[PDB]
């Protein structure tokens, strides 16, 4: 059971299959309690997946470093995450702190999720009510099979996952391996996938694209678990007879912000019910649309809606943010556009 | 030269320091990038006009390498400048223009003697009573009296003004030797005399800051920033403006149960009416008023019912409970006595 300093953690989750991560502080009283049970799941789990990198446990001494902990935007102790190869897991563990509630998490997050078709004829008969996925694949023993059932193990919740291999499936490669999308009910053709087969960035993207919206409702029911993916807030918010701003916002997030798909979360919320994060902003419903970002940290306003439509404002947006200058113009004022300096402001 | 600080030196370069500015920066903060220059700048010209050791220090500190110190100091944006006399962190915080000359003037003011010597004692007589006033008749300005009441004068020279009398002029005053006088406003209010020991810093200084900064302020949109700016968490007391019977309840007991604790908490109370907003953070209206909070600026903690401030040590237990960190623990993972999650609310 490691310790992940802010130079050896980098390499440690990338190499891991699947770790948990406990992120703790010592005055943590809970964090205290946990150390032991996180130890006794450690062996349990070590000789339950002896090989290297099956299962790999470490923590996180979040005083030390309170970069990682930013990172990951950790804020309460003790907090327990899932790691595949170096990826946080949108959905954080939140279950008894008992050696045997470890284990048995470990157990399922560990299980294959994917169903392998013996007989092509399994495909007639799937639940067509649920979404599903098939990959079509030469062998198993290949490296796209190995980005498929990645993006399986991340997706399990989401989207249900078929494989079939060699003889069974090579009816369907007509064209080399390939990934169906199976949409909910009869009213849509299958998509087929085939593309980067090797490059998980792009198969991960198509096949999320499949079964998870680009842009969610935040409300006062889910807003915990969205806190809980670890990743700032891109925000529309809107009255709900305003379908205008929430079509021209999902236009120029899927135009624009793909590459940033992964460090932001982009949401859009009911302006009536959110009348109060409004506030932090100098915002009423009145005013809206309001796009906005969360940093948690702090809430940054992005302007007139209507500059969503000049090209390249959105993603500028999203870059101030990542590059400091919306948290330097919080604190210090709008960037000069081309005398002494004023001391930082709690708001301004 | 620009000394830096960690945890290891911390204390003992500004004990030592009779005046000493601290820059809390990050290095990623571009005005902290430019102020670096401008601080050395001011330093070398501060070293010119003061060049005793420890007469002024020019020290910074590294935030992100020490986020502890940070802590300590409520430093939460950068450059953050403070002012520290002999170890002790001024209330206010310097908020001037990051200049050279800003920067050196304020040095300067911080510097120079706030006391006004009367040469007559005509002056007291005719003294103005609009104003809290503190007098000092001493033997000579060489005593170690003087130089504790100078100690005082320059850290509460803002809140009072310090008149001093010496030798032929004080003879008759100094019936029993060098005593310190306050005279309160209005021409009407009596004197007060100090009693204490005047070669004691701690005790003299305790003993006129009571009478010059009340115990318990009122926190409004002006003065807001300014007390954030004191570095120090927030005792308050909401109530309606017509609730007059609360406050006073609030200040007897601050005074019988808080004064261990007057220079780490700064006790305030607030018009509920104009504060609706964070009393919303504790799920709390104007009606639900009185209501007796703490605000750490990580959370805002309730007390409970305002009947209980009555009942002996509640509310001493309550400042305990900050900074014994039970508050905060208790807020993310409810009420002390496997183990759940934590909460970011319960
Ligand atoms: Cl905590
Ligand atoms: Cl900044
Ligand atoms: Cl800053
Ligand atoms: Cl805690
Ligand atoms: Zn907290
Ligand atoms: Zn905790
Ligand atoms: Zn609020
Ligand atoms: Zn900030
Ligand atoms: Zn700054």
């Amino acid at each position: 059971i490691t310790s992940l300093d802010t130079e050896n953690i980098d390499e440690i989750l990338n190499n891991a299959d699947v770790a948990l991560v406990n992120f703790y502080a010592d005055w943590c009283r809970f964090s205290q309690m946990l150390h032991p049970i996180f130890e006794e799941a450690s062996d349990v789990i070590k000789e339950e997946f002896p090989n290297e990198n099956q299962v790999v446990f470490a923590r996180v001494d979040c005083d030390q470093h309170s970069d990682i902990a930013q990172r990951y935007r950790i804020s309460k102790y003790p907090t327990l995450k899932l790691f595949r190869n170096g990826m946080m897991m949108k959905r954080e563990y939140r279950g008894q702190r008992s050696v045997k509630a470890l284990a048995d998490y470990i157990r399922q997050q560990k299980s294959d999720p994917i169903q392998e078709i013996r007989d092509l004829a399994e495909i007639t008969t799937l639940d067509r009510s649920k979404r599903n996925i098939i990959g079509y694949f030469e062998q198993k023993d290949s490296d796209n099979y190995r980005v498929f059932e990645r993006v399986a193990n991340i997706l399990h919740d989401d989207c249900a996952f078929l494989s079939a291999f060699g003889d069974v499936s090579k009816p369907e490669r007509y064209s080399g391996d390939n990934i169906i999308y199976k949409p909910p009910g009869h009213s849509a053709p299958d998509m087929v996938y085939l593309g980067a087969m090797t490059n998980f960035d792009v198969t991960y993207n198509w096949i999320q694209d499949k079964c998870v919206p680009l842009v969610r409702e935040i409300t006062f029911e889910n807003g915990e678990e969205l806190t809980e993916e670890g990743l700032p807030f891109l925000i529309l918010f809107h009255m709900k007879e305003d379908t205008e701003s929430l079509e021209i916002f999902q236009n120029e997030v899927a135009r624009q912000l793909i590459s940033e798909k992964g460090t932001i979360n982009f949401l859009h919320a009911d302006c009536d019910k959110f009348r109060h994060p409004l506030l932090h902003i100098q915002k009423t419903p009145a005013d809206c649309p309001v796009i906005a970002i969360d940093s948690f940290r702090h809430m940054y306003v992005f302007g007139d809606f209507k500059d969503v439509l000049i090209p390249g404002k959105l993603k500028q947006f999203v870059f101030d943010l990542h590059s400091g200058k919306l948290h330097r113009e919080f604190h210090h004022g709008p960037d000069p556009t081309d005398v002494a300096s004023s001391p930082p402001e709690s708001s301004f």
